[PDB]
């Protein structure tokens, strides 16, 4: 019985080459793959290959409890904003990041940003407590080398009391033309630098690395302007704004250098595998004061708060977010002009300022929430988010289209946020977003099966609103449907959620639904 | 060729045995078959082996011409009713199928009745015209009669059928007279049949399982189907006044040896090789005995004949039987009625009436486009999807089950009675007709699941998984938007029918 090359025809229309055992046929995976839209790959391990095929990528999320607004938020612990190439680095006034998506000007994006919040918010309960060194409190300390200050001629430093802040905190005074104060750091495991700091004048805050790219310094300046980024080796260059008041200023080296070397006029951050290895020094020049100078592994809360913040103070009249880019979601739909909502913007909005509010009991937060619920009740033509399905079932609308898009995984996004307000409101004050969240669930069992292709899921309802194609979900964004889902299913007892998270999981393992 | 075996773990759950070269793993056929539900197999040509694969099975039909009311329906020339193991056998009083699908008893299905006519019209189209052999007229035409002492035969002439025709006398307890016939190629039998009394007409076949001789008994009772040995029975009922009977001797051989209590009929490879003689019984006449490669007129003015007969005051062919679509739908008490019905036999009697100007065909064509106009729950056919539209149902349930294929049988009926009855008449069917093609134009996408089509919307009307149509539905799918798209010029059927073609070839929507 020999083991030989046999053509195999396929479709009647083009022939590969396989090979025949006896009666046994074998196909190269190199088709099988294509054909099939499948994945595999030998893996080596000591002493053994062993070729491991997977009919999807991505995992669903193993979800440890029932979800509630005060915990993790879905499976966001395992997100990791800032190293995507759409975000264009994080902003030093803002403190959030800068999207370049469907555009290389950048944007702030607010779906982004509470991303970013809510992940860091879920980071924040699941990781070990970070390591936390202490470098300059300006206070009693009074050893471990804290002086270890360097005030070239023409410089001075002093600790003086500051009666508004109950706390010692270290004078400067630097001209920029000169090398300016510098503080010994020496920190080769932890990345996030944090200062407290107020300027009298113009001036900058710079740290040095040590990275792993042959050994080289590069130098990260802070400076008092509002420029967003820059790049000219081996300096990188973020504007923070004036900081004439008091502001503790947190940021990530790691990001921070990684945005900096990479930076590209394109809708894409340059791949990169720079890391700094050294935290060596801590610059200081112009006129103003610093205090409690750290280094941390992580600082999760304060990444969170900038979203919260941002999102507080960025809110329109009507309660919106709205996102200034154009956006045009495919033919058949009108072009979105800059300036329209997004459901799944308000509900993960929403999500961020109620875990904003329960941390503070700031009703500030609350009540931005309770205004983000007010686009909700308005159709896309009318400046909103409502879509209703064939004038029967209300949905919030990720992009508010003319037709209707219907968008799943959005929508789920939208009801998530709702739900958080509902519960955390109070009846009263959480009638609105009781009675949207309500009318929305009720939609979403009625239509779910509209998304359900037998063997995955569609991303919309595109096919349907313009007789077209369906618009299939690639993988990643059917576990996104499948975790969504999964959330809904610990917080609503109806049988369909758990009977589609079951069959919608089966479908990564190539299983379908019976053909009659 | 050099190769290694390797280990090929599958979506970390369970290994199979592949093959590697370099870089390159090979998989195994096996595995490939069962894991992605596809087909292949080695094919051996003179010189030369080639394993051939497919993504499905079935075929979109090859449209030589724009459909047309009178022409071939669909692709049917290419159907064969009387085969299929659901049809228990061809009635011998009716001369139409009975269906043992939803129940062993057995009952007429009007759809599997329409069918039996169309494709057999169709065939009349598209074939050769049959070889005709003609055994005896009674007339000066050329005797192969057998008469034993006790039976009596004559040439006598029927004023009423300006004819001579061959009287018959012989007992029951006799062999009977007998006409030798001999026939090695063609197995439709016919004759003209009066009896004076009980009795019954026999053919005698050899046949391929062992040389051996079976009988098939036309017996002049009500009787369906028998078998006892090589004896085959079926009742033909009384036939005290002139009628031509026309049997299948393949099928009516193939259905009495497989004959069963079940709902399917056996299998079996048995086969006539001659048809050896006819047997008459009781006191009678006989005229016009023939033997025919085909008789496809035959069947189809049988299958126009029972709808005529069996269409209810309301215009329906009521189904007899219980149908249980599935669980979330109430059951179908006996006496409901199908769009597909009602579509279907529209169509076969639009192409009687075509062929005869006969005006009872057309009457019944018009009479039948009623329950379409009624909610199911009203006892019609109608659904209306979402308050918005109007659709002809297959399956009258509740909740309705929005049947793809059926409504678009239901429309080519709708499509053929308008065509044909003209402006005035044709009104009723014209209305219906074009609500009904608006709404498949706009519920068309939600039967595409981007690789197939769904067979209903019962995923959508329950709350449950889609119920992916089998790909032999999936090629119906096509043959039925391909002829809508030759008397319709919507953009979307061209579309949609390019775009079905492709997933037959394994071709998908694309992803985000
Ligand atoms: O350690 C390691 O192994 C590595 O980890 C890597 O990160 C992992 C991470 O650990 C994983 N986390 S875990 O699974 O939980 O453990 C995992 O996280 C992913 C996750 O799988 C994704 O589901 C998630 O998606 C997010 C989006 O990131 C987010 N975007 S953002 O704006 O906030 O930045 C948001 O997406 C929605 C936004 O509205 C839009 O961005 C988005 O646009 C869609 C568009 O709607 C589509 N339109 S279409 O009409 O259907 O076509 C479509 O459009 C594009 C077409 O696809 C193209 O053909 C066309 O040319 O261009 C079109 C276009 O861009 O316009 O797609 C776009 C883009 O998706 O719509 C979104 C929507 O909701 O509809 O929210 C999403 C859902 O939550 O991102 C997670 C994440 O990155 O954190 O996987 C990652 C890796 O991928 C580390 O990166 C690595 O360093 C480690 O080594
Ligand atoms: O050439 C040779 O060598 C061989 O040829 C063989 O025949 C070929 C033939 O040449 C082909 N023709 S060609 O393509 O033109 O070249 C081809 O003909 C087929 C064709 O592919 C089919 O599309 C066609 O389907 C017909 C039906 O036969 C017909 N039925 S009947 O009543 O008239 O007898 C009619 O079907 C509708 C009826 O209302 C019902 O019968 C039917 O019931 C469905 C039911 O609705 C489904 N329900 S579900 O809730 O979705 O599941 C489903 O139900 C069954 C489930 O599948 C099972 O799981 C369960 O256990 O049992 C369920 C049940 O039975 O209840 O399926 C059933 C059955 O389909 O609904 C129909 C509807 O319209 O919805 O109309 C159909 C479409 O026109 O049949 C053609 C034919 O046979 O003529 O293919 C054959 C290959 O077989 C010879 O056979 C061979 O001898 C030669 O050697
Ligand atoms: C599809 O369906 C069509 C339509 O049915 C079919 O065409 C018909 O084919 C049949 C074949 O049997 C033809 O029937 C014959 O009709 C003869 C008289 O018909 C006249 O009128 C029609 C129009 O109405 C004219 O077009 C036609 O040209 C004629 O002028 C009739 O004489 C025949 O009767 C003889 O044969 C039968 C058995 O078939 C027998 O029982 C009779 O006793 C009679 O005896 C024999 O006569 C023939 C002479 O025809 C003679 O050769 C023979 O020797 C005699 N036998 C003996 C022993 O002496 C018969 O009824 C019909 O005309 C066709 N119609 C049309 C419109 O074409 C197609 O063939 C079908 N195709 C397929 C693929 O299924
Ligand atoms: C998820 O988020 C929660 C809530 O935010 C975190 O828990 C909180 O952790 C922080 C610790 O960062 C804790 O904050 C208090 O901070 C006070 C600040 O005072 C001292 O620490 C800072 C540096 O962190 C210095 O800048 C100050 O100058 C103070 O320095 C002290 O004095 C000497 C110098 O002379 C210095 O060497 C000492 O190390 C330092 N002393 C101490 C005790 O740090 C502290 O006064 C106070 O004790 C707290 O540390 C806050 O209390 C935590 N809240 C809760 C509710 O637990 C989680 O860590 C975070 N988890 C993850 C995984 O992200
Ligand atoms: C560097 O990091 C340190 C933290 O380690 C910061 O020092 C803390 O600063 C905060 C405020 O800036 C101080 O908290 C304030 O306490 C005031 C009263 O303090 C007296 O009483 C306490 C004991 O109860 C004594 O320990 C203390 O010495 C004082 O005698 C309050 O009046 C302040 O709150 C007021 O406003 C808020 C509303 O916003 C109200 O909630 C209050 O009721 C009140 O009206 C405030 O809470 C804290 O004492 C300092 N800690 C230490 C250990 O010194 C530095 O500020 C930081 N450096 C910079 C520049 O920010
Ligand atoms: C075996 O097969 C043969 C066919 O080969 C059948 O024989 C035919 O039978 C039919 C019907 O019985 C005969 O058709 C009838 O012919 C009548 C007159 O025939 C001739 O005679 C007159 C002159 O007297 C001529 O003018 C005429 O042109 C004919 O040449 C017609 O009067 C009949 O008319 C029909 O229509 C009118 C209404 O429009 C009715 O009133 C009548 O009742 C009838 O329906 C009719 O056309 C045909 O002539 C026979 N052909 C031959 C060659 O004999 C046998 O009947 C069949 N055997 C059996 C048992 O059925
Ligand atoms: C930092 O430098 C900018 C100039 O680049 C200063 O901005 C000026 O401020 C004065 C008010 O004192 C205004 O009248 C000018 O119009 C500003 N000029 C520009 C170009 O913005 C800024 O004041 C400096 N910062 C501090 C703390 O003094
Ligand atoms: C007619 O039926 C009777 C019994 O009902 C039977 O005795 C007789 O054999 C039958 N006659 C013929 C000719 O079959
Ligand atoms: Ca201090
Ligand atoms: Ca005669």
């Amino acid at each position: 019985l020999k083991y030989e090359e046999i053509d195999c025809l396929i479709n009647d229309e083009h022939t590969i080459k396989g090979r025949r055992e006896g009666n046994e046929v074998f196909l190269p995976f190199t088709w099988v793959e294509k054909y099939f839209d499948v994945y595999g790959k030998v893996v080596q391990y000591d002493g053994y290959d062993r070729f491991e095929f997977s009919h999807s990528y991505s995992k669903v999320y193993a979800q440890r409890a029932p979800y509630h607004p005060d915990g993790v938020f879905m499976s966001f612990e395992g997100y990791n904003v800032e190293v995507r190439d759409r975000v264009k680095c994080i902003s030093g006034v803002e403190g959030v990041p800068l999207s370049t998506q469907w555009g290389p000007q950048g944007y702030f994006y607010p779906i982004q940003i509470a991303q970013y919040g809510l992940s860091h918010y879920s980071k924040n309960l699941t990781e070990k407590p970070p390591h936390i060194e202490v470098y300059e409190t300006a206070e009693d300390r009074d050893k471990n080398k804290p002086n270890d200050w360097t005030v070239p001629k023409g410089c001075f430093m002093a600790n003086v009391a500051d009666k508004s802040r109950f706390t010692n905190v270290k004078q400067f005074i630097a001209p920029e033309t000169s090398e300016g104060v510098s503080l010994q750091l020496g920190n080769t495991k932890d990345f996030i630098i944090s200062f407290d700091l107020k300027f009298l004048t113009n001036g900058s805050v710079s740290v040095v690395l040590e990275t792993t790219e042959k050994n080289q310094l590069f130098t990260i300046h802070y400076v008092s302007n509002a420029q967003l980024i820059a790049f000219k080796e081996r300096d990188i260059y973020y504007g923070i704004g004036p900081r004439t008041s008091w502001s503790t200023v947190t940021r990530d080296l790691v990001t921070d250098l990684r945005k900096g070397v990479g930076l590209s006029n394109t809708k894409a951050v340059k791949p990169t595998k720079i890391m700094p290895k050294k935290v060596v020094r801590l610059i200081a020049k112009g006129k103003g004061f610093l205090d409690n100078i750290t280094i941390s592994t992580t600082a999760h809360m304060a990444a969170f708060f900038a979203a919260s913040d941002w999102l507080v103070r960025n809110q329109d009249e009507k309660g919106g977010w709205p996102i200034m880019v154009t956006r045009k979601l495919g033919e058949g739909f009108k072009s979105l002009e800059p300036g329209w909502y997004s459901a799944m913007a308000q509900g993960q909005a929403i999500s961020t300022l109620v875990r904003a509010y329960l941390l503070t009991k700031d009703h500030i937060f609350l009540n931005s929430a309770l205004r983000a619920t007010a686009p909700y009740k308005f159709l896309s033509e009318q400046h909103g988010v409502k879509a209703v399905f064939m004038n029967k079932h209300d949905w919030y609308e990720e992009y508010p289209t003319t037709p209707s898009s219907f968008v799943l995984n959005g929508f789920m996004y939208s009801l998530i946020g709702l739900y958080d307000l509902k519960e955390t409101a109070g009846e009263k004050l959480g009638k609105e977003a009781r009675s949207l969240y309500e009318r929305g669930m009720e939609s979403l069992k009625a239509m779910l099966p509209l998304y359900d292709t037998g063997s995955g899921t569609i991303y919309d309802l595109r096919h349907f609103m313009l007789g077209i194609a369906p618009n299939l979900a690639r993988w990643d964004f059917h576990t996104t449907h499948i975790n969504q889902l999964q959330l809904l299913s610990t917080i609503d007892e109806s049988p369909v959620f758990k009977e589609f998270v079951k069959r919608w999981k089966s479908y990564l393992k190539g299983s379908r639904a019976k053909h009659n």
